[PDB]
């Protein structure tokens, strides 16, 4: 009933800690803030683009 594979699924939103931390279907967005350098860390998002979690998917 609905199995868990590698893939742990942290919180969307979040900071990544690799190790499949994160979901296949979603990845790791690390934007940056303009005016001066001070950027904060990343964020987990889903994605659909070709790029995702280099972990494999999970159904």
């Amino acid at each position: 009933g609905t199995p868990v594979g590698n893939n742990k699924c942290w919180a969307i939103g979040t900071t990544c800690s690799d190790d499949c931390d994160c979901c296949p279907e979603h990845h790791c967005h690390c934007p940056a803030g303009k005016w001066l350098p001070g950027l904060f860390r990343c964020t987990c998002q889903v994605t659909e683009s070709d790029k995702v979690n280099k972990c494999p998917p999970a159904e």
